[PDB]
């Protein structure tokens, strides 16, 4: 009974965790797109359908 | 899971790029046009169709 009751007292109420963190960081998708001196801009290629005025 | 969690905290959302600007610079086209005494400007040959009055 001394036992039980020692055991009992210091597991408490000690959750037991299956899992922790996953090691996949990488949530994003890899940017496969391409980069050329003809782009406007580092981040899109024409502005197509833009009308100015 | 400490090592995980610094892993997670070093990488935080870092976006992987596949390529970067490519080393292809010439955007034009070469100027395979002749250039002779006879033009009336080093852009143009004659001008044909002009009419004066």
């Amino acid at each position: 009974e001394a036992h039980i009751q020692m055991k009992a007292a210091a597991l408490k109420s000690a959750q037991s965790r299956l899992f922790g963190l996953d090691g996949g960081i990488s949530t994003q998708e890899e940017n496969t797109e391409r980069h050329t001196t003809e782009d406007v801009s580092p981040s899109m290629h024409t502005l197509l359908g833009v009308k100015n005025m």
